This record gives structure tokens, C-alpha cells and sequence, in this order.
């Protein structure tokens, strides 16, 4: 074992990538340092819990989660596939390529059941402040045990965080809405359409939140959704059922008023506004302080903390890739950590962060999105020993998903895609998207 | 100013009456500490603010507002009226025993307008963690500036910590919750009937929330309210329209199952389970961990942390008495750290809290904890020079409206009780409480 201690936080996809990368490493029969993985949570998995709590949690945390009941796979499965650990592997038949959450995270567990993950994690712990000790070059973290209601500290050489950045709301005031008198709520907090069922609804945003709620709103029995944004419109071809407006100006009483000087009563509102990046734990000269976007500044390489580098951020990107880019991201920060990689003085770090900041401005369209991060993986897995795959098969099927959701947004989750893993095509399901109220896995390997 | 320094963290009641303390001791020309007080709100007032928010706030940290719109007094204001600021002084017109939040509100804040407090208060500031240092004899506390994203420090000699202890929920799992299709809430996140109208409502608890919320939501349009309880009913001559039940047994779908074995459809579920002590900035050695009653133990006179005596707890009791009585409790703990009071050994103070805690254990009617926490005031307020007054008739007055709400759940608020400060008579309001929807300040005092 190394005589170095490693601390990681957050046992949600990050975090385990970051265990998978030291894993790896002592499967080569080399050393590692000290591992110690701490969760807020009682399971594993991160996001991909689902939780009938909303705001705080029973131990009066607020609440990581933000999925929801009725949650299907965001793009194909086959964007999501592990290198190791296929479909076809864990299924053992082929199923379609959108998956609702229960079988995507029956897949993602089936993979952490079988890695060592659980000799290194404490859950139901969440680290709660850090300071940086300059003259033992470590951090002093102390940790609040929810279950036990007790306190302790640890030392660490290199700090990992993985803690995630689509939990706290971005949830703008507008004008009068604390007159309205139904259901005000974020996106966060929303956990499936029922309750919406037979009623008016209003969705302020126009992303990811926006478009997926809506439609389930939709689906599902909402009397009328209306989608309100503030730049740009989603633009899909929307059923009757579901509208789009400029943004909101105010609220008087249950109406709405718009950009258009049009009107409407609703009985309740969703703010689709995304969410921030929020460190209550870190002292503010080691927060990333960035707006949600595919490259936040000051990290080398995406991953290293450029103004104290041994401290590592890991998922803090935008993502079109998720399991597949943070075990990318995983390997280099291993080989950092191991010295395997040199980290290049702070001039040339700089120079690097800027050109990919520079980069990331210049994307604007979808596609362009798309190819900057395969780019910003491509380079990072020629850094490292991890097992490279068809980056340029899976940007291209990004691409082809973003095309179907806009040539169809209420089917597209009909669409069938090949694995770059076992170049099987996913087959058509037993029953047509729109038509789908049940999202149990039962149901769907029915 | 004394070489001394004492942090005060909230700027509710409590945290404005320690504020208060010191005030009165500087007005006699004496020397006082240099104080800083914190508050994560945007504004003083504590619980007294209403914000549209739930869960957590815009800068996501736990929301602390639990209270609704169309929210009143619960009980007689002239069981809260301050010693040394009186209804008569503060408002010069006449007014009933049970005003609207907003004028409670007007009536704190009148008292701490009479200082400079305001420039020793630091708003939207959260304290984050606190360390003991045992060589210093000082607490080293950080502080996350909420608007500004950044973290500082501060050491004080004293804690005083009047964080409250009614917004983090005690939010129970229900068999079968998660799988209710309609609303469901803790009653932290209520924010007024209207969105219950025309609905069927089901309340878990009995207590305050639970029996307020109820005649909220009657009186403001429901279809139908049921009150479940654990342990024993309200007991209250109810209306058509409210109801008690035993305790939930499960849930399936919407329809609850309760003990008796009967069910019923629910259109949402309010948890008025009440709420935990929680203090996520403070080591565990330092919290107290206690259920919610009349007399937390490891509190010598109910303020003073028995474990680190210069850590100071106001408010942590459950309440009869409020205001008055954190001023007891701030008045007390003001002579401590000026040392007028002497601090007697630890074996001392562990024998009368020991004997504090068996007398509360001993209570079990509601006239009985009112006479206890009578008695607890009524030693306190006799070792300082907070102005007594006649506490056993405050007592009495408890005890006529716990009769009031047995007799007439519905108009207790309409009944008038005498000052103990002044001996002022209040004056019947010009709008019977039952009837009146508007509960602004400008219609209560015109
Ligand atoms: C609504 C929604 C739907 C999505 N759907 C898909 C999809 O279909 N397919 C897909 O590929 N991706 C999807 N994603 C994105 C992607 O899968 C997730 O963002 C992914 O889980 C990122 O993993 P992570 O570990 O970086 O963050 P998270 O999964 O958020 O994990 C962070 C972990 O850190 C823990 N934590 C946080 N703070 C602390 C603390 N102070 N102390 C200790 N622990 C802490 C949390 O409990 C959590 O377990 C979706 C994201 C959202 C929001
Ligand atoms: C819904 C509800 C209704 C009530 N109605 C009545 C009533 O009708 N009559 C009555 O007499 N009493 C009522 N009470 C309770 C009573 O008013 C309390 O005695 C009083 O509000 C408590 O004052 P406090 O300052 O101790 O706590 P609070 O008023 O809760 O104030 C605590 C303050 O500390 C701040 N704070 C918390 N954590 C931090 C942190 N980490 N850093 C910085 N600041 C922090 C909070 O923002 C808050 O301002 C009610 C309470 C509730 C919840
Ligand atoms: N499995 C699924 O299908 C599923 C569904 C839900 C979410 N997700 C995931 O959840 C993550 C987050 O996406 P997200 O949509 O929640 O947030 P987001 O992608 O960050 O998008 C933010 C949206 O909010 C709008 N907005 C921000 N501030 C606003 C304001 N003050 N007023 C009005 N509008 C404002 C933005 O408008 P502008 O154009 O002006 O910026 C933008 O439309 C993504 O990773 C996504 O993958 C997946
Ligand atoms: N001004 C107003 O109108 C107003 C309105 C709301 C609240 N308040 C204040 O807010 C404070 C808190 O009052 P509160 O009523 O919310 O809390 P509370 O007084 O602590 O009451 C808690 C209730 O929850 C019940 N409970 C706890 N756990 C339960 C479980 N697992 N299952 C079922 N029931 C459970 C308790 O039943 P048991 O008896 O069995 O323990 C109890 O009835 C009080 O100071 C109150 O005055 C004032």
C-alpha cells in the first residue's frame, strides 16, 4: 500500500469511476494508496436513487435526488454502454434502446455489485467542511455520520470530489409569484405526473427538465401544459395538449402573463431552470465557481483544481456522456495522483484551460456540443491506460438522437440503435413510447 | 467595550432578545462584549418571515420558514408580551389577543428598532462549522456569505446559538406513501389552503400544525380534512368538514388504510409529525441531541451547554411561553457571560438539571407542562434583572385557553385576555376570526 491517503466524496457515478480507476490499478497486482469513499446517501448509484422525498431527507440534508417516476433512458442505452460490462451481458437477450430509470439502474448496479466498491465506501455520511493545511500539504475534512449523529475528521493527501451539480435548484424569483396560489415548485422536486392529472400546468425553461416533464405532464393526463422560455423555444411539433410561450413577465393571483402580452390561468407551476454548482463544504478559494456548461474554467484537463491541485473535480461538466467520460476523467486523475502523469507548471495550465474554454465558447449547435466533449474525451483517454471505444460511433449517434427528438419529440424513444460494445442492434419494443404508463422493469422484460 | 467577543448565530426571537440583553446592560453605562450576530435570512424575524419558498432556498441551503399564508397567533398575546416593551406602547390602539403573523412581526421588530441593532447583524451569512479550541478557549466559526459566494472566519470567547428547532422535519415513512399519486407534503412545506380547495385533505398528527392547518383548510374551502392521529385525537368539538381518524396503517394508491380498519380516498397528505433539533455546524460534542420537550437535558437552567459552558442554547425548548421566555434565557445567559453570574461546579450543575429533567418527565397534562415551564421561568427571571412579572397568572391565562379550544376549536381566537405588563384589556377585533380571510396587517389595525 502507498503512503498516501486518498479521499474521495460522493459514491454516485464519479465517485465510483474513481474506484474503478484504483481498482483497476491493484487488478494489475500494483499498490494503491489509502482509499476512503464517503456518501450522504444509504445506497449507492448517486442520482440514479429514486426518492418519494422532496427539499431535505429524513436526517434534514437537502435532498440529492432529482429523478423522477415515469423517467425513461435521456438518449440511446447504447451512448451509456460500459466497455465492460455490456447489455447484452447483463440482460443476456436484447432489449430497445431507451430503457426506463428501474432497468438502466439495475444494469449500472449489476456492474457495482460485481467491483469492490463496497470495501471502500461509508454511507449515510456527508462531508461537511474542508480546510486545506498548508504545511502538511493535506486536507483536514470533517464528516457528520447522520445514522451515529456523530463528527469526525480525517487527513487526506489528494481530495476527490464527485458530489455532482444537478441537485440545487436554480430557482429564480419572478414578479408576483408569491401571490400564486397552487403548486410552486423546482423541477428538483418534481416526482411524476400524477398529481398533475386533469390540470393547467406551467413550465418556465426550455431544456432537458422542460421537454421531459412536459411531455410526461402530457402522457400522462395533464388537461393542458404550457412551456414557457426565455431565448430560444424548444421548437419540436407539439401535440394538442401541450403550447409553447415566451417567457413569463409576472404573475397575478393563478395567471400567468407573457412576453406576448397573452394570459393564462394555471394551477400550477414548475420551474425547468437548471441548477447550480453548489461546494457548501469547500472554503470558497477551492469552489468552482461556473455556470452549468462542457468545459467550467479553472480545471486542468477538466479534472484538477488549478489553483490547489490536489484537489479533483470529477462530472463537473455538461453531459451528453456520463459513466463512460468520468471513468476517462477517473484514470487520468488516478494517474496524476500515482505519478504517472507530470502536472505541467501553472503557465502552461493555464494556457491549456484557456484554449479549451476558448473551445467550448465557439460551440454553439447541438452537434457542435456533441464534438467538443468527444474531443475533450478523445484526449483524455490517449492520456492513460483505460481501454479506448468508438468515440466517433457513439458522438455520431448523439447526433442522430438529437435529429429524432426533433423530428419527433414524442417518439423518438422509439428509435432502435447498434452497440459500439457487441455491434447488436436493440430491438424494437414491445409497446410503442407514448403508449407506456407502466415504467417498472418487470413490465418492460415482460 | 469589554476585551471580550460574543457570536450570536439567528436573528429570530431569541438570537434579537440576546441582541436585546446587551442593549439594556450598555444603556446603564456599563461596558459590554463586541458582538456579532448572524442570520442566514435576508431580514431579522426568524420563523416570522413567510417565504413562497420550500425545501431549500434560492441559495440552496435548508429553507427555515415553516410558516403559511393566512397564518395567526396560536395563543393569547399577552402570554408572549415582553417585560420590557409593551403591546400598548408599541402599537397605541387598542388590538385583540390573537393578531396576524405580519403584526407579530411588526411588534418583534419594534422592540430591536428601539437600537442600532441592525449594524451588528450580518444577513443572508450562514455558519457552516464550528471548532472548540480547547488552548484558545474559543470557538473558531465558519461563515459562508451567501450572496457573495464567499467563506470567512471569526473567534469568540461565546456561542450563543438561537438557530430554533421547528425547520428541519421529522418526516416518517408511511407503508406505501411513495405510492400515492396526489400531494405530498411535511407541513414545514405548507404555505396556505388555497391550493386545497375543493380537495380532500388527510393530516398526519395532532398537535398545533395538524389542528391549525385543519381549520385552515375548512375554513378556506376544502372538500374534506381528516386528522390521524398516533396516540390520542384532538379532541375538539369539530364541524362538519373535519374529522380524526386513528393512525395510518399504509397506503394503496390514494387510498389511506387506517387502524380502525377503515379507508378513505385523499386527493393529498399533509406530515404534521413535528420537527427535530438539528445543527449540521456543530461538532456532536457539542449538539444537543434530544427529542422535543419542555426540558432538553445537558442545559444548566435550560441554557447553558453542560459539557462546554461557553456555548450558550436559547429557545431550545418546546414552547408555551415564547418571547418572554427567551428573554429570561437571554438575560440569564448575559449576566453569565458578564460574570455577575457565577457558574457554579459541574457536579452542581448536573444535580439541578437532573432534577430539572425528572420534573418534566413527571408532566403529562397540558396544565401540568404549562405549570412547568411556568416554574422553570419563574426561577430563571428572579436572578436577573429582566422585570418580573406575574407568572402565575400567565399560567392561569394558558390554562383559559387550552379551556377555549376545547370548547370552541373554532372561535378561540375570538376571546380576549388582560396584559400581565400593563393590565390592558384587549379589544374584541372587528372581523370574527372565522370569518376573516384577509390577513394583512393593514386590515387587522383599519
Ligand atoms: C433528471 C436527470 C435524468 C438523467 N438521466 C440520465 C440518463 O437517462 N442517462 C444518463 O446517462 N445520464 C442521465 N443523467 C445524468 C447522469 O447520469 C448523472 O448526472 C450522473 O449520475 C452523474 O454522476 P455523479 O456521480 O457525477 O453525480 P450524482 O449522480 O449526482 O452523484 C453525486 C453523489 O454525491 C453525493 N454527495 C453530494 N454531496 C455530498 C456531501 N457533502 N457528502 C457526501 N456525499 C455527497 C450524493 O449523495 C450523490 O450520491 C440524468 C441526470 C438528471 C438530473
Ligand atoms: C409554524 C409556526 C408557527 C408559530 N406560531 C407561533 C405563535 O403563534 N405564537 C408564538 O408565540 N410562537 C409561535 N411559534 C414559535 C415561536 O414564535 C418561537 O418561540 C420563536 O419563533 C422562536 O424564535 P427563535 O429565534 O428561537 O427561533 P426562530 O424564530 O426559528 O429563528 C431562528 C433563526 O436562526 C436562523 N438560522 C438558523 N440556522 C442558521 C445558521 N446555520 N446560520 C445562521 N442563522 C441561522 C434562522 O434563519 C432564523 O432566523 C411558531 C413556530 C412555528 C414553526
Ligand atoms: N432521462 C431524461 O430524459 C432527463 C429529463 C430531465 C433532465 N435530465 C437531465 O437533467 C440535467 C439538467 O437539465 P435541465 O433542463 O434540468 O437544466 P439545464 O439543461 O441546465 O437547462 C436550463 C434551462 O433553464 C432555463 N433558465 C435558466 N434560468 C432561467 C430564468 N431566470 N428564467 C427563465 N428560464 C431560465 C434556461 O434557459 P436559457 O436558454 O435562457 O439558458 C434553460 O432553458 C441534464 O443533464 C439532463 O440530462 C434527463
Ligand atoms: N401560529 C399557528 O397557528 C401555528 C401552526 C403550526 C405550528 N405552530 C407551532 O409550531 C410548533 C410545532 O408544532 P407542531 O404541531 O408542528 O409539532 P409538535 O407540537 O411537536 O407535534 C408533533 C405531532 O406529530 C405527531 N407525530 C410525531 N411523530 C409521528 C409519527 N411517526 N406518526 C404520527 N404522528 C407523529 C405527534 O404525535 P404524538 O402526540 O403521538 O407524539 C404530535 O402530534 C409549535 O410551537 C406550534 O405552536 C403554530
Amino acid at each position: 500500500m502507498l503512503n498516501l491517503k486518498v479521499g474521495i466524496i460522493g459514491a454516485g457515478p464519479s465517485g465510483l469511476a474513481m474506484l474503478r480507476a484504483f481498482e483497476s490499478e491493484q487488478k494489475k497486482g500494483n499498490p494503491i494508496p489509502e482509499i476512503k469513499c464517503y456518501e450522504k446517501q444509504d445506497n449507492w448509484g448517486g442520482m440514479w436513487n429514486y426518492t418519494w422525498r422532496t427539499g431535505v431527507g429524513k436526517y434534514g440534508e437537502p435532498i440529492h435526488g432529482s429523478m423522477y417516476k415515469y423517467l425513461w433512458s435521456n438518449g440511446p442505452k447504447e451512448c451509456l454502454e460500459f466497455s465492460d460490462y455490456t447489455f447484452m451481458e447483463h440482460f443476456k437477450q436484447p432489449i430497445s434502446s431507451y430503457p426506463p430509470r428501474e432497468v438502466l439502474f439495475d444494469y449500472i448496479q449489476g456492474r457495482i455489485k460485481q467491483s469492490n466498491a463496497r470495501d471502500f465506501i461509508k454511507f449515510n455520511t456527508v462531508a461537511r467542511w474542508v480546510d486545506y493545511l498548508e504545511d502538511k500539504k493535506q486536507f483536514r475534512v470533517i464528516f457528520d455520520d447522520l445514522v451515529k449523529n456523530e463528527t469526525f475528521e480525517e487527513y487526506f493527501d489528494y481530495l476527490v470530489v464527485g458530489t455532482g451539480h444537478f441537485s440545487t435548484p436554480n430557482m429564480p424569483y419572478f414578479k408576483g409569484i408569491d401571490s400564486f396560489p397552487g403548486t410552486v415548485m423546482h423541477a428538483h422536486d418534481f416526482r411524476g405526473a400524477d398529481q398533475f392529472i386533469d390540470k393547467d400546468i406551467l413550465l418556465i425553461g426550455s431544456s432537458y427538465s422542460a421537454e421531459d416533464i412536459g411531455v410526461q405532464c402530457f402522457k400522462h393526463g395533464s388537461k393542458s401544459v404550457t412551456i414557457s422560455y426565455r431565448t430560444n423555444p424548444i421548437g419540436a411539433k407539439w401535440p394538442k395538449g401541450i403550447e409553447e410561450k415566451p417567457i413569463v413577465t409576472h404573475f397575478e393571483d393563478n395567471v400567468a402573463h407573457f412576453k406576448d402580452g397573452s394570459k393564462k390561468e394555471y394551477d400550477a407551476v414548475i420551474l425547468c431552470t437548471g441548477y447550480q454548482h453548489k461546494f457548501p463544504f469547500l472554503p470558497d478559494n477551492l469552489r468552482l465557481k461556473t455556470k452549468n456548461n462542457l468545459y467550467p474554467d479553472n480545471l486542468y484537463k477538466g479534472v484538477v483544481f488549478n489553483e490547489n491541485e490536489r484537489l479533483i473535480f470529477l462530472g463537473m461538466q455538461d453531459q451528453y456522456y456520463t459513466f463512460n467520460m468520468f471513468d476517462t476523467q477517473a484514470w487520468f486523475a488516478r494517474d496524476y495522483m500515482l505519478g504517472r502523469i507530470a502536472l505541467p507548471n501553472k503557465e502552461i495550465r493555464d494556457k491549456d484551460i484557456a484554449k479549451w474554454v476558448e473551445l467550448e465558447k465557439t460551440s454553439v449547435t447541438g452537434e457542435e456540443h456533441v464534438d467538443f466533449q468527444t474531443d475533450y474525451i478523445k484526449e483524455l483517454i490517449e492520456m492513460t491506460d483505460y481501454p479506448t471505444f468508438d468515440l466517433d460511433r457513439v458522438a455520431e449517434m448523439f447526433k442522430s438522437w438529437l435529429n429524432d427528438k426533433e423530428t419527433n419529440i414524442l417518439n423518438y424513444r422509439d428509435k432502435v440503435y447498434t452497440s459500439v460494445m457487441t455491434g447488436v442492434t436493440a430491438e424494437e419494443h414491445h409497446t410503442p413510447w407514448m403508449k407506456e404508463l407502466d415504467d417498472s422493469l418487470e413490465r418492460y422484460l415482460d
